[PDB]
């Protein structure tokens, strides 16, 4: 897996931004992980949705630089967004989320779980101390 830069455009929600990739504007969608939902109206504003979108924004806005790597498998999804563990300073947004339990490891597709088990590690430690979601 290879890190490449990206320069944020504007942070949409807790689990999906947009960025331009090699030139190009794109959203992108956090491969693993599924933040509370504050737009489609199927699901209404769920608890902790506002939350995680505010810590994303925060998280993206505030980096020197923002790099994604895509995994092993297709790297976008059915709905044209770009599939990625992306990084702000270095620091994975992703296992973020869910290291404060604001998002829940979430659309484990085979090829593209190769952090799986570092997320799934950092929920379980959010869990036990009882964080937003898990409170
Ligand atoms: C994270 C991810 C989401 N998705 C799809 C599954 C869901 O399909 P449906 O929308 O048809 O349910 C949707 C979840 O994303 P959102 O959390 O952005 O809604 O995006 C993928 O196809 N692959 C992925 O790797
Ligand atoms: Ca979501």
């Amino acid at each position: 897996l290879h890190k490449e830069p990206a320069t944020l455009i504007k942070a949409i929600d807790g689990d999906t931004c947009k960025l331009m990739y090699k030139g190009q504007p794109m959203t992108f969608r956090l491969l693993l992980v599924d933040t509370p939902e504050t737009k489609h109206p199927k699901k209404g504003v769920e608890k902790y949705g506002p939350e995680a979108s505010a810590f994303t924004k925060k998280m993206v806005e505030n980096a020197k630089k923002i790099e994604v790597e895509f995994d092993k498998g297709q790297r976008t999804d059915k709905y044209g967004r770009g599939l990625a563990y992306i990084y702000a300073d270095g620091k994975m947004v992703n296992e973020a989320l869910v290291r404060q339990g604001l998002a829940k490891v979430a659309y484990v597709y085979k090829p593209n779980n190769t952090h799986e088990q570092h997320l799934r590690k950092s929920e379980a430690q959010a869990k036990k101390e009882k964080l937003n979601i898990w409170s």
